[PDB]
This record gives C-alpha cells, sequence and structure tokens, in this order.
C-alpha cells in the first residue's frame, strides 16, 4: 500500500521544511518512502499570510495501518517545531494528510482518507501524478482520470 501525502510549507522555509517532512518517513514504523515528486510554488488557502508556500507530495510505500500512518505524519509536523497558532484551512507552516491510501475507505478522529478535495485541487493532484497515478478508487477512477476532468498543469515549480 501506497501513502500519498501533500506536504506544505511557508511560515518556516518552505524548502527546509520539505526536507524533514519526507525523509522523516524513513524512520515511521512499516513505513518506506518509494518515489518523490519535486518542489512547486503555488498558493496556499487558509489563514498564515499565504506568502510563496511550496508543496510536493510523495509515494510511502507503507504497510502501516491507515489510522495510524497520517496519525504519524501528523507527530512529524511537532518534530519540524511547527508554530501552531491558526491553522483551519492553510498549511501555516506544515501540514501533511493523507490525500490517497492504497483502496481502503476508513475514517477516525484524525485520520482521514481521500479527502473530498484533493479532487478539486491542484497541489494534490498534480503532485500526486508524480509519486504515482496508478492509485484506483474502490468504485474505479484513478488520480489520473482526476486529472483527466480536472487537467491541473498549473503548481508552477518553485
Amino acid at each position: 500500500t501506497v501513502a500519498y501525502i501533500a506536504i506544505g510549507s511557508n511560515l518556516a522555509s518552505p524548502l527546509e521544511q520539505v526536507n524533514a517532512a519526507l525523509k522523516a518517513l524513513g524512520d515511521i514504523p512499516e513505513s518506506h518512502i518509494l518515489t518523490v515528486s519535486s518542489f512547486y510554488r503555488t498558493p496556499p488557502l487558509g489563514p498564515q499570510d499565504q506568502p510563496d508556500y511550496l508543496n510536493a507530495a510523495v509515494a510511502l510505500e507503507t504497510s502501516l495501518a491507515p489510522e495510524e500512518l497520517l496519525n504519524h505524519t501528523q507527530r512529524i509536523e511537532l518534530q519540524q517545531g511547527r508554530v501552531r497558532k491558526a491553522e483551519r484551512w492553510g498549511p501555516r507552516t506544515l501540514d501533511l494528510d493523507i490525500m490517497l491510501f492504497g483502496n481502503e475507505v476508513i475514517n477516525t478522529e484524525r485520520l482521514t482518507v481521500p479527502h473530498y478535495d484533493m479532487k478539486n485541487r491542484g497541489f494534490m493532484l498534480w503532485p500526486l501524478f508524480e509519486i504515482a497515478p496508478e492509485l484506483v478508487f474502490p468504485d474505479g477512477e484513478m488520480l489520473r482520470q482526476i486529472l483527466h476532468t480536472r487537467a491541473f498543469d498549473k503548481l508552477n515549480k518553485w
């Protein structure tokens, strides 16, 4: 099972955050990073200040529970020393959630299976298109198929 996550960074050197954001997965239990996309500059959506903002997905080949996986990526924000204060919709500093995970559909308290938002955004479909566009939903749709209706080639690199 692959972990399609979306990393963000603004109020803390958008480049520095991503580094320890994708490599930290190497230590995560039952988690083993496989492929890595690149850095794409794009406008965020939330509080913070909406600066340059850097986004980059990553195909984390992990077998860790679908519910605890995202839970792990969350504690990574703490290890990165994020600056919590007003994070409701925008990255603000660092927020890596599960945008796509295998095919299972589970929703706990913190874990969130393919959140109905990435399919209508660009920094979640475009980046994922690199990590693993061969992902398909239980019904019958791939992130590639989603990009067929979306067509989000934006997210101009840093």
